[PDB]
């Protein structure tokens, strides 16, 4: 019955943190904050899977190039979709229309303007070019119809759609323009024509412009293509005699709001989550992700770190206070069932044992610490990525700005904070050692001579019972 | 047995905080970083009223459909306060150049006058200035048209090309408004202009434009197959502008004298106005700006607090309330003392002259001077200016209205994070900073004492001699004569 | 009787910094972490001098004002307030914003006759095309890089000239139309009532139709020319088809862009001097995170912020708080320890002396070390020029990116100002309980050998001689 001791957990962790005053500090555990992997997939977002587009981009697949679901939650592209205007020429807001397409609740494909009935004065079948060619023959977009003389003349044509359905109509159509006067007289019988397109909203009249133009897929004429939204009870009118590339099948939909577009190599799989990336989709949980900058969902904020670890546990050694790699100079490997407790020897045996009562206090405060930095996070469904056309550069660098902007602020916040929480943790630890010692040496008082490392040398007899009476909190000093 | 203990404060106050270890902490004292109240009354900015526009929005004001109050006698604004049922527009069908720009350019002006530009009765006299009405554009039951624009039509089987320009001599900027029709057919065309093939041309030193009427049969929109686009520019003082044209133009009328102000906006609200002044407007009503966050509404006007989600920020500047780091509060002194009415920290004894209570007064004022300052940073740090948060775009801008949220919610997320964890932070450290003043009080007293006092463990003193209250006051006042005892 | 005590450094140091919990503290040493000067001079970027515009501004230089100088690479643009040269015949730059930033910085330029003057417009005059409004040296002249075609001998027949970008490289087309201000200079001019304007590559598509009116005058002209441009792409052919009122491209670009930089307006002047940041009033160093000098910086750049000081305490409170040692029960500091920061004064039959503990000083150099450094290093930049530009018609686009701008600048101030609080006070207790657990290694070494007298000293009972105080503060002391 000659000693007891105080001192703290140790064990075979290799895990290292930074702190404010060191780096790679070896503790007994630590928890990451960054999310720093990816499953490689495109998963679902909201419960509905991508449109996947494969070889074509959004343009090809909404005109209908002949080498291109209900709903989506976002549109992935890969790097070799390529299959767009086969038929080269501009493509009205481009940008604006790939993002209103971005996210759809419903989706419908119909035919707008029936094509064996719609057109009874012109020619509807020979529309077609090896600029878009299909299984070795030439073809044309399967969601517009290349009218054509017949017998001789193009007469003139007015044709409207009212849309009568629930939803919003979107249609496309284009406009010819050739290469020389001489195509146009054999497409169209005229050297002037026009085309004009009319809603509620709308209201455009196209001229073309025969030109020589530098041959693109082999054509030195060019297509311009436009497209409008009808809204429920709108009417659209057609009027031309030349030109025309006229609607075929247009698209019912209901738009989602606000996703946008991934360019990735990842196909699909039957996985969901709450954020995606160009690389994969990543988990939701942790404040902090190093994937990628350009996600969909309700993602973790993007950082350029590599490591983002919060020490839990104990420095490991198998501070503010003095105690911990201070007077008392390493810690317990065989103290298993705790982080700060006691060392005893008396003639009924040794042993160590844990203080529950600081060790739980101090589990539960190290657990809301780490819950705060988790969850006190706000995030939104957000699709972070933007495109711009080459006349939008400075919008372009704008949005950088913004998206830059927004990575230095969260990774110095987040490196610092992690930094600053480390050092803290460290030194609660070691405050709660340094009390532990000291409501000992309280107790005690002169019954024990003070070691130095820690322990307490008995100047009576202190049996189980005596032993029990210090971790407890009534040592009867006087009775010895 | 004579006895000095040392304590700290305790009161009947429920206030908590969180602090990084610890939620729901009962403290004595804290104070709230969130106005998260407002007034529900639209408000003066910079001490100049809003433009209530009510039932109409900013295009029917501006080009004065009929069912829109000129409301002439409001030189001046600070911004615009629409309803959500502002829907009184242009009456008569078309598009409107550049609409949210002019919106956002008139949504605060030093100076405002509407004056005529073009007097009807003389600017015209080889048109008909009196037959350009509509019922697309009604009033009381009668056909009429906007108030600021006028519809010329032919004179006498004939609309000879006119020719009339307007010197700008106002010394400020001159906003001109005017219109071009597009007829639904051509024996209208003819009726109206004379002619099938007209023009209208408008230059000044900057601008410089020539429109074509396009004449085709659309949907009819409020009974009109026909459409008028709309137009406007900012003529600079002393530029001049130029109207040439055989057909379809709708003429200015009256135009508006005006000096922009920097940077406001428009807030659609349901709320109406009250005599009272704000530095911060929101759309349901007007908030206080001292503190640094707000939880209001994200879409403010004015120097305002940063919107934050959070519904609780609030910093302890008193103790735990008890009626860690250190170990003395809520440790081995293990409650706190309600009859310590006069301080944070100090002192209770007893001998044989009596018992009672004194706060040390140098620990407790260095500490309320520390506290002090560390709640005026959290404060005063926060740097604003004039920004008016929210934006319009039109239905080809959606990539810049997502830009424009992304930016919003990026500062929403942003804010959030950092309050709350600051707050949490200062927090911690609050009562860090108690627990070692109490810690550092009780070991000035011990160190004093050395051996002629007993230590009991709970903050207390047991001196071995009589303490009188000479010597009680010694210890307080740190010149405790050891020797002497 | 023999004394050691335990005690801190002080000196003559004026510095103060803030902290949590009082402003103006007097300490040892202190670093500064704000960038608040420059060096009022214009430096390279990337090792790239600026493109300076001086009397002229971007438009006034692409088109060859006459009034301008000609000319490659640079890595931003230098325009001076005074920049006052531009289109000298009044008209409508399209897209002029966009084509500022797009020439913003470029890694080859140069200048070449993609239409020879001499012989590429064999029917037209050549030779008139010079105007009053844009005269130099008291004579009318022209744009460098344009030319204006007239009729020749009663007639401006049509023409029809193509360029093949065989440069390998972009080219930079620039090209005008008139308007006149009436017929009778239309036809005294082309020789034609109504006229049109044609210009077509690969991406490009246009077709222009003068407009006669009468305008007020600007310049002296009541005529307008409007100036476009597009970019030929490698290979690509621009197609140009007119019967009148076309300013032709004479001189064109070869140019390769280089990534986002953008233009300063400046009244520094160029020196031969390297910089990773640059602002208008002149480069700064980029090696802390934090400046006050302006908002529109172009490079790797530190943070802007309202701030005035940001001062980080690395020393000690200079007296020649958790913790109850410094201005505490050890009431002030020793400026005759000069060779540490804590550490001991002794006194016996040998003499006195003070001496560093250097265990404890250097562990805290190192601390505070890694401290200042990561507040530096952990600071994230890329290569930003934060500068635009809007038109009149873009002022939503203009406010929208003021709110970027403020925002960040509100964030940053807020995170710096309190961040240099929180560091400070945390510096100040470090030092604190470094001072507080020396005395107490000391006190437990000794025990009851030594009467602790309340200064941070203890008094012998014993002789100690010089290796009985050399053996207290190796820590070997044998009670
Ligand atoms: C859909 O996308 C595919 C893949 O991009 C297109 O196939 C590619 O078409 C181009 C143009 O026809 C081919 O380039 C040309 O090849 C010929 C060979 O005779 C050469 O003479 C031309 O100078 C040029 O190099 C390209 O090789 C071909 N690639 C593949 C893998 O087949 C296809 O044309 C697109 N189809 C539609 C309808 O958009
Ligand atoms: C290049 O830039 C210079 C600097 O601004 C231009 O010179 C300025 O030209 C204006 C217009 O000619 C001058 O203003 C005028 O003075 C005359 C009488 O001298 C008066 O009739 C006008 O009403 C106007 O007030 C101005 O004095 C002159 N400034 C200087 C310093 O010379 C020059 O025109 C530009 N040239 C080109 C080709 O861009
Ligand atoms: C914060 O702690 C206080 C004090 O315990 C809580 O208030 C008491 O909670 C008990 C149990 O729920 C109730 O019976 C009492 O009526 C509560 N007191 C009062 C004044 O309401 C309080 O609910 C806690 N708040 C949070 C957010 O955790
Ligand atoms: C001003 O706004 C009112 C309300 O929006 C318009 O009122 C309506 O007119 C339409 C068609 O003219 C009717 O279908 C509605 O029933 C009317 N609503 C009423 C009377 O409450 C009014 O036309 C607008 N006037 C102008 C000049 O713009
Ligand atoms: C370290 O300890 C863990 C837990 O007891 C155990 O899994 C492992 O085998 C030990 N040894 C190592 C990692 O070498
Ligand atoms: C197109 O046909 C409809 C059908 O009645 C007619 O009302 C309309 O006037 C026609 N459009 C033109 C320009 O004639
Ligand atoms: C796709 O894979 C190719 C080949 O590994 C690689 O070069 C390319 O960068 C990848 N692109 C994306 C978007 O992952
Ligand atoms: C341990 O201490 C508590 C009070 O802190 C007391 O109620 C309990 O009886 C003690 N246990 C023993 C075995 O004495
Ligand atoms: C607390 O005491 C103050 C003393 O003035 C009193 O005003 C207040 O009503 C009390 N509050 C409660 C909840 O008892
Ligand atoms: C703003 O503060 C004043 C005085 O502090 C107060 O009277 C008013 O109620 C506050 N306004 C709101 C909306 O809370
Ligand atoms: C106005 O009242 C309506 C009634 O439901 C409400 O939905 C709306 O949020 C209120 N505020 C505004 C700004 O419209
Ligand atoms: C108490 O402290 C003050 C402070 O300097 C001192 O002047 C005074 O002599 C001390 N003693 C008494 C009895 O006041
Ligand atoms: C302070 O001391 C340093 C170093 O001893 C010396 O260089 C400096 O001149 C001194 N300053 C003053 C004001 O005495
Ligand atoms: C800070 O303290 C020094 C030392 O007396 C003084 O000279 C200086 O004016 C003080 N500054 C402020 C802002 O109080
Ligand atoms: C321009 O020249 C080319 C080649 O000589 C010719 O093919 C083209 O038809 C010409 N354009 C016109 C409008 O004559
Ligand atoms: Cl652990
Ligand atoms: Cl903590
Ligand atoms: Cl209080
Ligand atoms: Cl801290
Ligand atoms: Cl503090
Ligand atoms: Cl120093
Ligand atoms: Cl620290």
């Amino acid at each position: 019955s000659d000693t007891i001791c105080i001192g703290y957990h140790a064990n075979n962790s290799t895990d290292t943190v930074d702190t404010v005053l060191e780096k790679n500090v070896t503790v007994t555990h630590s928890v990451n904050l960054l999310e720093d992997s990816h499953n490689g997939k495109l998963c679902r977002l909201k419960g509905i899977a991508p449109l996947q587009l494969g070889k074509c981009n959004i343009a090809g697949w909404i005109l209908g190039n002949p080498e291109c679901k209900r709903s989506w939650s976002y549109i992935a592209e890969t790097p070799n979709s390529e299959n767009g205007t086969c038929y080269p020429g501009d493509f009205a807001d481009y940008e604006e229309l790939r993002e209103q397409l971005s996210s759809v609740s419903s989706f419908e494909r119909f035919e707008i303007f029936p094509k064996e009935r719609s057109w009874p004065n012109h020619n509807i079948n020979i529309g077609v070019t090896a600029a878009c060619s299909h299984a070795g023959k030439s073809s044309f977009y399967k969601n517009l119809l290349w009218l054509t003389e017949k017998d001789g003349s193009y007469p003139n044509l007015n044709k409207s759609y009212v849309n009568k359905k629930e939803k919003e109509v979107l249609v496309l159509w284009g406009v010819h323009h050739p290469s020389n006067i001489e195509n146009q007289k054999t497409l169209y019988r005229k050297e002037n024509a026009y085309v004009s397109v009319v809603s509620s909203n709308y209201n455009r009249r196209f001229t073309p412009e025969i030109a020589e133009r530098p041959k693109v897929r082999g054509q030195a004429g060019r297509m311009n293509y436009y497209w409008t939204l009808l809204e429920p009870g709108d009417t659209i009118i057609f009027e031309a005699n030349g030109n025309l590339i006229a609607p075929w099948y247009a698209f019912a939909l209901s738009r989602g709001l606000g996703s946008g577009i991934i360019t990735s190599n990842a196909s699909m799989d039957e996985c969901d989550t709450k954020c995606q990336t160009p690389q994969g989709a990543i988990n939701s949980s942790l404040p902090f992700q190093n994937i990628h900058p350009f996600t969909i969902g309700e993602c973790p904020k993007y950082v350029r770190s590599t490591k983002l670890r919060m020490v839990t546990g104990l420095r490991n050694i198998p501070g503010l206070f003095g105690a911990i790699a201070g007077f008392i100079e390493g810690g317990w490997a065989g103290m298993i069932d705790g982080w700060y407790g006691y060392h005893h020897q008396n003639e009924q045996g040794s042993g160590y044992a844990a203080d529950q009562k600081s060790t739980q206090n101090a589990i539960n405060g190290i657990t809301n610490k780490v819950n705060s930095v988790i969850e006190k996070m706000n995030t939104q469904f957000t699709a972070v990525g933007k495109e711009f056309n080459k006349l939008e550069k400075r919008m372009e660098n704008l949005n950088k700005k913004v998206d830059d902007g927004f990575l230095d602020i969260w990774t110095y916040n987040a490196e610092l904070l992690v930094l600053l929480e480390n050092e803290r943790t460290l030194d609660f630890h070691d405050s709660n050692v340094k009390n532990l010692y000291e409501k000992v040496k309280n107790q005690l008082r002169n019954n024990a001579k003070e070691i130095g490392n820690g322990c307490f040398e008995f100047y009576h007899k202190c049996n189980n019972e005596c032993m029990e009476s210090v971790k407890n909190g009534t040592y009867d000093y006087p009775k010895y």
